[PDB]
């Protein structure tokens, strides 16, 4: 089947603008569409341009003070380690209460994301955690069949396309902006990007927090975001161990495959310390590998992550980069780095914003999670609303 074939789909639910404004007004601002929330599976590529399936959620806004025609919106979900877990139905069961539902959808904006290869309802093997070209194919063709269900349904589309997404959903719209920038243009009217909170400087971002902290502060949950990169980069370029005991001593080489994407949640995992805390990286990882690293360029490992940075391009859609200073799992300084090559580059499309306290004080790896929201209404007032 062609890329962005749509497999199956169907509606779960539906929210009225006012229960939507009530949830706002629970947790004020006031929806102006009611959203249906529909869900999908299409066909796809796996990272070696293979036939694979996939999975995704898409958001349609509707009602008598919300007439079209919407524009589209792409999104890319956070690190999920959950293998099943399927945005759709986790929206369906939150009640709607979400972001995705209470500040876009609600506010005129379709809605589509990709539960990404290997996860969902995908039937990849393994979900290929921060691999910039599938992360990229799996969300074009997202919204590939999503504009196929939309035309079944008579949905009426601006023509205009956006793109966002939070934590690794940030390197996930940023890698989407590209590829559609160099090769979609025609097909997707690109108007406006939004990465929120990404490791656009991912080779980066992990030497300047191997031991265990940054600038910012301590990256707490660094061990779990490794270990599943680690594991996902092996499964993509298989050139970073013949066995995990290489790079993880025991107990955890033989335990830590499974885990990524598996049965266990990211929080899961740092509630019941299944894998140890930062202050014990040294005991985790082998000693060769874990100084090998940050000393050599031509770490298997390390390559694997510079071929997934998204730095050496010049964008040419309005861009706004959102963060904040207070984070210490995703340093906002990735923001920084990425505009200065993209400046160096020919281009001044690219901005950024901060929703950081400003006071160190408030630095953690916890304030990583008060991004997403934040930056999705800031990002939504200061940039996409502008686009549309
Ligand atoms: C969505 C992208 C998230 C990137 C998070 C990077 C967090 C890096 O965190 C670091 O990881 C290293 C390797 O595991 C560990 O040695 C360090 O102790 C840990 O702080
Ligand atoms: C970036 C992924 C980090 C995973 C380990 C930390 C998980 C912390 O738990 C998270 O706390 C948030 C509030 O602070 C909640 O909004 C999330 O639902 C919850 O999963």
């Amino acid at each position: 089947p062609a890329r962005g074939t749509l497999l199956t789909s169907n509606f779960l639910t539906s929210y009225t603008r006012d229960a939507i404004s009530a949830m706002l007004a629970s947790g004020p601002e006031q929806a102006k569409c009611n959203v249906r929330v529909a869900e999908f599976t299409y066909a796809t590529i796996g990272v070696e341009g293979e036939p694979a399936t996939a999975s995704g959620v898409l958001l349609i806004p509707g009602g008598e003070r919300c007439s079209g025609p919407y524009p589209l919106l792409g999104w890319g979900h956070p690190t999920e380690a959950l293998r099943a877990q399927e945005q759709a139905k986790e929206i369906r069961d939150a009640k709607g209460d979400d972001p995705l539902v209470t500040r876009l959808a609600s506010q005129g904006y379709v809605v589509v994301g990709s539960d990404y290869l290997g996860l969902g309802k995908s039937n990849y093997a393994y979900h290929p955690y921060l691999h910039s070209a599938s992360e990229a194919s799996a969300t074009i063709d997202a919204m590939r069949a999503a504009r196929s269900v939309l035309q079944h349904l008579k949905t009426p589309l601006s023509g205009k396309v956006m793109l966002s997404g939070y934590s690794q959903g940030g390197h996930t719209a940023m890698a989407t902006q590209r590829e559609i920038e160099a090769h979609l243009s025609k097909e997707f009217h690109l108007v406006a990007s939004a990465p929120i909170s990404g490791p656009y400087a991912l080779e980066q971002t992990f030497l300047d927090s191997w031991s265990g902290s940054n600038a910012v502060g301590e990256n707490t949950f660094g061990i779990l975001l490794g270990s599943y990169a680690i594991v996902a980069m092996q499964h993509t370029y298989k050139n970073i161990y013949l066995e995990p005991g290489q790079v993880f001593q025991d107990p955890w080489a033989a335990k830590v495959e499974p885990l990524f994407p598996g049965k266990q949640s990211l929080t899961d995992m740092f509630l019941n310390d299944t894998l140890p805390s930062i202050d014990k990286v040294k005991s985790y990882f082998q000693p060769g590998f874990y100084s090998d690293f940050p000393s050599n360029p031509a770490n298997p490992f390390r390559q694997d992550l510079a071929r997934n940075n998204l730095l050496e391009w010049a964008p040419q859609t309005p861009t706004l980069l959102c963060g904040s200073s207070n984070d210490a799992t995703v340093p906002l300084k990735n923001a920084q780095t990425a505009i200065a090559s993209f400046q160096q580059r020919g281009s001044n499309q690219v901005a950024l914003v901060d929703t950081g306290t400003g006071n160190a004080s408030d630095n953690s790896a916890f304030a990583h999670m008060l991004t997403k929201e934040s930056c999705i209404v800031v990002v939504r007032d200061q940039l996409l609303d502008k686009q549309r």
